[PDB]
């Protein structure tokens, strides 16, 4: 019942007890184990509230003063009534900040608490998205000295009333298929590139065309909306050596902003909450340019470097794909922009690991997403044991809106 | 019950239904996910079930299940068992079982191979001399010269408990370390405590970087004896790397044979507790873990002072690049010297063909993804992007304690 988790890199030994206030489902069982899957009423509100709520005031040093109690009865009343609730302030906060704390997927979350929380509870229509969005872009942005950020848009009440926002990131490079078969900019975006076009966008059908943002406001038809420009920063990707990488014309964006995710604090659903940290490294180095059915440029940058491309052997992609990093990180840093190597965070996250174990008695954690995708056991989290479990508040995945909304 | 797997890079969909016949545990519940933990006396009552079930299971491959032979089998097994409490193999059965067992295998990379195996039957070894030479001719067969061959040997089953065979070393092949006064290592740190036993057991150590380490083998519940492989049927690789002429400086070299010997294989229930096994090395097991490892031969530094890189911040990755060089030339050095090796890329590819040949003519394949996956350039390999789902079959191999933490000393 109480776990015990190795670093067999520093034989350093962790107790876990967190565990044991799991609530929600793993997706293994006794009999197989699930890990490496990519996808697994008042009523049920009341209890659902109650737990958080209980979470709350044990955080704030108040569990079982008259505040709690009173908070507590004040939810069930308005539960009974209205067959719903609303959080305060201070709860959307704590909320918010503690689905990031749980993320078992993420190994950012040293800077869990200091998550700026955008209350947009009060928008009502896409234009009043697409201004909360903008200014959670600029404020994240921070001309490059990055501030993490989430805007929480209206919690769902009858499902037939959502906020979504229908882009998987607020800031995106459009991908049209061509008729040379392959396909031009982004692969993973070639069918959304497609609905903004079935809803009326104008594609500059170039290679990296900052999507529009589709904003869907209280179960209405999405609208098209255009990020500024000066709002979108941008970073020219040149390696400091290779003085023809400039010469491929890659870019990319400084702020990752996941903007499909579910929000789910004391049973309530916020299913638009579209929030931003900043990138490691590899995540547009490693993923973004070099997996096969992305912009998969490895052979390209190969070329390049005149490598044995002849045989598996040399390990010209190991090769290549190490030089890539090099420059992603490079050109952020040189453009000043808030970037974090595939070292540094591990290092980070292991620590974060060390405080989460000992303040709070563990931390829920996907060894398959927590290992970055390149030089895994030279990283300090590959030799670390993980226990996976999942908490609440959480971030949930929830189905793309084009297969769900009722025109 | 069906399950589903996606590869997320080519959209490939399979369904698993062999995870039915699933019986052990994976340590796994619907609340938790020990995915990421390394390592999470038998009665005649519990024993004939599981020779039942084996039974069934080798019946069926051999198209024969239900026959009399099978039949004939059952009965004999079972009376056996509840006469003499335990029961013996075929050596067909054996020889099915040891395949399977490395077929079951879910964290090996490996296993498009896994018919393809030399089974040494050493069951009827009877002491630590005995153990010696079958092993000396498993690692000959298995060398060949460089043209490597897998196989496993395979010594008399567990009884009471008290009488096991077992081979204390964790690999037939393995360089000693030694803890120096001041803290440091000299050779293999992963190998101090067995190196440590070895000379208190008499072995005379020539305290070198790369020491081939003595054989401590246990017949029959004995105390364990020291033997020396002869040098010569050890096969060593010069490290040297195709550009930089430096890199042989370093003085690196490796053996050819990676032989796992501490392992238990499980069969029908019984329980061979000395098991060695080979097959060949992937690059990266040398390149990265055994070269690369903070807490192995660490040769990163003074690997990446060489190629004179900028060392001052991890953001220029320098550990990345001199990483890749030195899984550069350990895949050039051992193709030079023709001795059998495979990179990531072609293991990796080699086993997502395995695993949907698997799923068709199998109803699955168990993999482990935690150590399916490369311990560098991840997402660039095919199972990176596969899902894929981990539970137990038997046969199987299955860890088990050292022996110096249960050995009962004779003296
Ligand atoms: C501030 C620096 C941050 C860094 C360096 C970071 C890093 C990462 C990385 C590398 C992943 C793996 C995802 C992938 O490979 O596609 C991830 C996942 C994730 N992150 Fe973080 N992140 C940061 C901030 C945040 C913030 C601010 C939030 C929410 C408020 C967040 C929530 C999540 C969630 C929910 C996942 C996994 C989604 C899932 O369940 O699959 N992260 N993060
Ligand atoms: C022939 C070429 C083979 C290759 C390239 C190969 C590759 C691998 C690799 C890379 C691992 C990961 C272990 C680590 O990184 O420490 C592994 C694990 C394993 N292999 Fe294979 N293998 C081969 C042959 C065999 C054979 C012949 C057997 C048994 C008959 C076998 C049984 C196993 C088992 C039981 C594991 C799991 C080890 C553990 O859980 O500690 N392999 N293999
Ligand atoms: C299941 N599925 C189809 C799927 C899986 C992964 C993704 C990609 N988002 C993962 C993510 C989340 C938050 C992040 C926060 C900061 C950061 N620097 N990076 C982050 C990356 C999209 C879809
Ligand atoms: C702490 N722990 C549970 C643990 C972890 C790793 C190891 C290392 N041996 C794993 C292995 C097995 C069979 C192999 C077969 C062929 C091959 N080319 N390589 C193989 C590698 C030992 C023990
Ligand atoms: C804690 C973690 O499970 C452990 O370090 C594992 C990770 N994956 C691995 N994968 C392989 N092939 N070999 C290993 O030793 C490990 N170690
Ligand atoms: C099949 C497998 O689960 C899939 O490729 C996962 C593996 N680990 C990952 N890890 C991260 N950080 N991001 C990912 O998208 C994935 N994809
Ligand atoms: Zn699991």
């Amino acid at each position: 019942r109480f776990l015990k988790v190795k670093n067999w890199e520093t034989d350093v030994v962790l107790t876990d007890t967190l565990h044991l206030k799991s609530t929600l489902e793993t997706g293994c069982t006794e009999h197989i184990c699930m890990g490496s899957i990519m996808l697994p009423t008042k009523d049920q509100l009341f209890p659902l509230a109650k737990e958080f709520l209980d979470q709350y005031y044990s955080s704030i040093k108040r569990f079982g003063s008259k505040a709690h109690m009173d908070r507590l009865e004040e939810v069930n009343k308005e539960i009974e009534s209205t067959s719903t609730y609303q959080l305060k302030d201070t709860e959307l906060i704590y909320g918010a900040k503690h689905a990031w704390r749980n993320a078992s997927r993420c190994v950012g979350r040293i800077q869990w608490s200091k998550l700026q929380v955008f209350d947009a509870r009060d928008c009502t229509t896409a234009h009043g998205m697409f201004n909360y969005i903008c200014n959670h872009v600029k404020y994240a942005t921070n001309k490059g000295n990055l501030r993490s950020a989430i805007t929480i848009f209206p919690q769902r009440t009858d499902g037939k009333h959502d906020f979504r926002v229908w882009n998987s990131q607020l800031i995106r490079y459009a991908g049209y298929k061509q008729p040379d078969g392959s396909t031009l900019g982004d692969p993973a975006n070639v069918q959304f590139t497609e609905i903004c076009i079935q809803q009326g966008w104008k594609a500059p059908r170039g290679r990296f065309d900052v999507l529009p943002l589709l904003l869907q406001a209280n179960g209405n038809d999405p609208e098209l909306f255009q990020i500024p420009p000066e709002l979108v920063l941008e970073v020219p990707i040149r390696h400091p050596k290779f003085d023809w990488f400039k010469d491929l014309g890659l870019k990319w964006y400084g702020l990752p902003a996941v903007s499909n995710m579910l929000l789910e604090i004391g049973g309530l659903e916020f299913s638009a909450c579209p929030f931003s940290g900043w990138y490691m490294g590899t995540e547009i180095g490693v993923r973004d340019y070099c997996d096969n059915s992305r912009y998969n440029i490895l052979e390209e940058v190969a070329k390049k470097m005149d490598l044995d491309m002849r045989k598996t052997s040399s390990l010209w992609k190991d090769q290549a794909l190490v030089e890539i990093n090099i420059a992603v990180l490079y050109s952020f840093q040189s453009d000043k922009v808030t970037i974090v190597d595939h070292h540094s965070a591990t290092e980070s996250f292991i620590k974060h690991m060390e405080n989460e174990y000992r303040c709070r008695g563990g931390c829920p954690a996907d060894w398959v997403w927590i290992v970055p995708p390149m030089s895994g056991s030279i990283t300090p989290v590959f030799h670390q044991e993980m226990l996976n479990y999942r908490l609440t508040p959480s971030f949930e995945y929830q189905p793309d809106p084009w297969n769900t909304h009722v025109w």
